[PDB]
Parts: structure tokens; C-alpha cells; sequence
């Protein structure tokens, strides 16, 4: 009754931790400047029609 563990899991996992890790870093520290009103950006965005505008 031996156990072991695959690769096609293993990949994942260390990928989970790892974008887990790169989007928390960056998003904390984007979360220090996004204080402001983000609607301040959305009107420029809107006006600047380069994304989902026109």
C-alpha cells in the first residue's frame, strides 16, 4: 500500500503558488496608488476610446 504523487499535478501546484504569490506582490502594491478614485482613469479611458470604445 505505497503512495506517490504525479507529475501532471505537480506543475499546476507550483504554478498556483507562484502566480498566487506575483499577482499578490503586485497587487498589494498597486493597491497603494489605486486609492484614488479609479473613476478619475475610467473618464480618461472613455475619452481616449482604445479599449471598448466608439
Amino acid at each position: 500500500g505505497s503512495c506517490k504523487i504525479p507529475s501532471i499535478a505537480t506543475g499546476m501546484v507550483g504554478a498556483l503558488l507562484l502566480l498566487l504569490v506575483v499577482a499578490l506582490g503586485i497587487g498589494l502594491f498597486m493597491r497603494r496608488r489605486h486609492i484614488v478614485r479609479k473613476r478619475t482613469l475610467r473618464r480618461l479611458l472613455q475619452e481616449r476610446e482604445l479599449v471598448e470604445g466608439g
